[PDB]
């Protein structure tokens, strides 16, 4: 495999194209990684929870990482690393539209992983993008 | 609305067999890094092997490590696993010779999809945890 690191606009691709993400936290030096369905806009990956672990750990620490990939040609593929910073956006007016808008795309996809009973107690937030990376094996 | 349940340990084992792709996350400094890897699981540990690297640097400096699996379902189901592990790096000894032996047996054929030293290392399973979702 030709392998490669991928272009800031090569990493940017990769990010639009894809909604699903692996989404790094932590706590006291141990990390804690889940699956996370995102939007991504503005150089920020947008996300609803329901409240728990990952919330509580990024509340307290905001740095994060997050892991998006996606298959090529063959046994090719295409990963980026985002390196980030959680911040919550409260259900305030100020960002009542970027809620709207998070959850209208969104809205599908939380239907397959947000438990039943037996956008409003939901946490919303965003992770900014500081620093990326990407790498593709042709 | 998901019906979501939480799997017992025996259940977490047996997604971990099912697959050979995770996300291993590491961190310095209360900064996280993940990035997916191939690994084998036997007994207490998942098995991999890697590049020397920044991963690598990192569990050498700090052992405490996450790792992530997860496998499709009927229709949008899904079951996922999450390891709280730590990082054990294994020289080339007779002791952990039939685990390299039996970790590249079954991992080199996925070893060519992403690419002197080959570092074997393993992750000691702390906790283990997981969720499945049905429709
Ligand atoms: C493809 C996909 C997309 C998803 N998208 C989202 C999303 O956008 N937003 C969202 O909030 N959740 C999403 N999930 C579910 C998410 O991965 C978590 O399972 C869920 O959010 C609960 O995490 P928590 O930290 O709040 O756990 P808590 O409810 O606080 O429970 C903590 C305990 O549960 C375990 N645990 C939690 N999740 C998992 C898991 N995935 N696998 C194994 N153990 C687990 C922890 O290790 C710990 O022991 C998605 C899941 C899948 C597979
Ligand atoms: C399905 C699959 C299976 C894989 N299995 C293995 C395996 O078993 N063993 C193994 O060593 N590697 C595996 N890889 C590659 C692995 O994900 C890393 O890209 C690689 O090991 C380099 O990691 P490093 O920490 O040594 O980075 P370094 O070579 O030390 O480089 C660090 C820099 O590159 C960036 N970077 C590293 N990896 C990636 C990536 N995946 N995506 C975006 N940026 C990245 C970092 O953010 C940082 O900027 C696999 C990849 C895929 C897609
Ligand atoms: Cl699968």
């Amino acid at each position: 495999m030709l392998v490669r690191t991928l272009s800031a606009l090569e990493c940017t691709k990769v990010l639009t194209a894809n909604r699903v993400g692996r989404l790094a936290c932590a706590k006291d030096g141990q990390p804690y990684v889940v699956p996370l369905y995102y939007a991504y806009s503005d150089a920020h990956l947008y996300a609803f929870s329901m409240p728990g672990k990952k919330i509580e750990w990024m509340r307290a620490n905001p740095r994060v990482s997050v892991q998006v990939d996606e298959h090529g040609q063959g046994r090719g593929w295409k990963s980026v690393v985002v390196d980030g910073r959680y911040e919550e956006l409260p259900d305030l007016i100020g960002h009542k539209l970027q809620r709207d808008h998070a959850w209208s795309v969104l809205s599908k996809h939380t239907d397959w992983w947000e438990p039943g009973a037996l956008s409003a107690p939901h946490v919303f937030f965003r992770i900014l993008i500081e620093q990326v990376s990407g790498r593709e094996a042709s």
